[PDB]
């Protein structure tokens, strides 16, 4: 038995081990009880006291209930141990320095089963297959605007685990022609169509994903107007608890130190500043047992030496009114495990200014 | 069983799967009936309905006659995958975001067979030979125009498939000496020669392909007049549907968005523009399963580092009439999956002014 996959923020796999990529802390244990065990483990979490003293031994005891025995992973000595004589989801643990707070962890998760092997750590006895049922309650509004050029929307999901569903509907707020909707792959191919009804003020677009990652796209064509997007969401007639798209909005930030020079008659100036660039990326995140450390830093031309061979997009930025050169003296990126990277810059330009008035 | 080819844009061969380069997405399926599909292949992609909620099931509906059922890639989860118990094309899907447009695709398509055999998802039973009739229209002309100095003219053809032809006939608009003709390969060996006949205001050169790979030149020596190139073409005799020579012309523009300054007594300015370069080239195309993404981006000078592996000629540009240094802060180039790359700089010149007429 060798299966592998991924797991989401506080999500538990029903059915050793090994993470292929992320931060994930692997918790792996089987009982035979069917009572859903992830709402205590969201709650042992949930509750976290003001003072930790009790966080580090709650999970040693409600995890006594929970499975065979409270089974921490080990880290980088063991990444999951089991073994017993007769929900696969991620321990709860703190990953900075700076501030404590506790949260669940992602990634992709390889899982061994050895049945009374010590190999481990033919006949198919896994079976992967669970069929087991995750409701979810995941609901998302969009107020979305129509251009004058360029009228087509596109945006963005999460990886879907398999069975899930994904209703889709918009609805005009008032006296606005139905645009055109469209569900593809996130590579191109096409994957679902929407079929409008004789009311005509609401469009519908189902689709159930079958395949192992399930990564989609709305396209919403009109080469404002109201929009909504569901996840496992039956009777959806009638800002949920989670967001259900995915994140490339950039946070900027700029100051200025110095006024080196104005010249008058050529109408330019000169400024040294500073610029801060930061976004969230669920890739790039990295485990702490890979360094022993918690946040990672790149300088100077290393940092065009990093993301090339992950092959993930950058922001690239440009003083759009700069004449000549800017010497930039130093260039830095934090990296923090769960995804979230600050860019700092410090520069000294020299700019154009085209509103120079003397009467 | 384990052969390999080029598959052409929006072509068959009639006889699992792999794409050994390109954008090919495997479409395989055995029929029986030899009554030719293709036509309603590419039928099924002409009458694109506006919209596409047809698109989708089309493609099922209608391979239903075409082959012993539907039959889809399956994309990077699987190439390709044909079973049953007893026309190699290309899918029709798309490729990108902003707009919604079908279309074939082409590449390298490796077709593996087993026969009666689960391994593959002596004896030659596959039967690489067909010996299919494919009859084409590929028809073009030419006015091409002698030279003070090098009057000699080169062109390029596309790949050809096994067992095509190629008739030349070059006759002069009037009274203008018969130059020379001849047809070689891209390495330089020659292949054909043209023999005129008494009439002399017409040449003549045939050739048929034996091999795998037919990279063809067409060399018109004279160290104005009319080409006719054809591509199976009998009776040419008395601007086809498609064209017929490959693509190395580069579409160009320029912009100004400040002038820096002026210097009367030294005869030059200074001025900082935006410049853009686009051209087409069948290589350094991509599938959209190896990012997952539909465009991919370089900057600076890890440009440098992508062609030289794979060895294909870039355009290289110089301002001709520069005095010093041109400080150039960004330079970006977009590819496309079917190959449309497009090469965009912003930078700060100084030039020089010759024409200065102080009179």
């Amino acid at each position: 038995q060798h299966f592998t996959g991924y797991i989401e923020d506080g999500r538990g796999i029903f059915y050793s081990m090994q993470n292929t990529g992320g931060n994930l802390d692997p918790l792996v244990g089987i009982m035979a009880e069917e009572i859903d065990p992830a709402v205590s483990l969201g709650q042992v979490l949930e509750k976290a006291l003001a003072s930790e003293n009790d966080l580090i031994s709650e999970l040693t005891a409600v995890a006594d209930r929970i499975f065979l025995g409270w089974d921490d992973d080990g880290g980088k000595g063991y990444s999951a141990s089991l073994e017993f004589t007769i929900f696969a989801g991620s321990t709860i643990t703190n990953q900075r320095l700076d501030k404590f707070q506790p949260t669940y962890t992602t990634g992709s998760f390889q899982l061994i089963l050895g049945l009374n092997a010590p190999q481990v750590i033919g006949e198919v006895f896994a079976s992967l297959a669970s069929l087991e049922i995750k409701p979810e309650a995941h609901v998302q509004e969009l107020e979305i605007r129509l251009d004058k050029d360029t009228r087509y929307l596109t945006q963005h999901t999460r990886n879907l685990q398999p069975g899930d569903t994904f209703h889709a509907l918009v609805e005009p707020i008032g006296e606005a022609p139905l645009p055109r909707l469209r569900l593809t792959d996130s590579g191109g191919k096409p994957l679902a169509f929407g079929l409008i009804d004789q009311p005509g003020e609401s469009v519908e677009l189902n689709y159930t994903c079958d395949q192992d990652i399930c990564e989609l796209v709305v396209h919403v064509d009109g080469t404002v107007y109201r929009l909504l997007v569901g996840i496992n969401a039956p009777n959806l007639r009638e800002v949920g608890s989670s967001v259900f798209l995915e994140s490339d909005l950039v946070t900027v930030g700029l100051a200025v130190d110095q006024i080196v020079g104005v010249d008058q008659r050529s109408e330019n100036f000169s400024v040294v500043g500073t610029l801060k660039l930061s976004w969230h990326d669920p890739k790039l995140g990295f485990s702490p047992d890979q360094c022993g450390c918690t946040v990672k830093s790149f300088e100077d031309a290393s940092i065009r030496a990093v993301a090339g061979e992950i092959n993930l997009p950058l922001p690239s930025f440009s003083f759009y009114n700069q004449q000549g050169n800017r010497w930039s003296q130093n260039q830095v990126i934090f990296v923090t495990p769960d995804g979230r990277a600050s860019y700092f810059e410090r520069f000294t330009v020299t700019l154009q200014a085209p509103d120079f008035d003397f009467l």
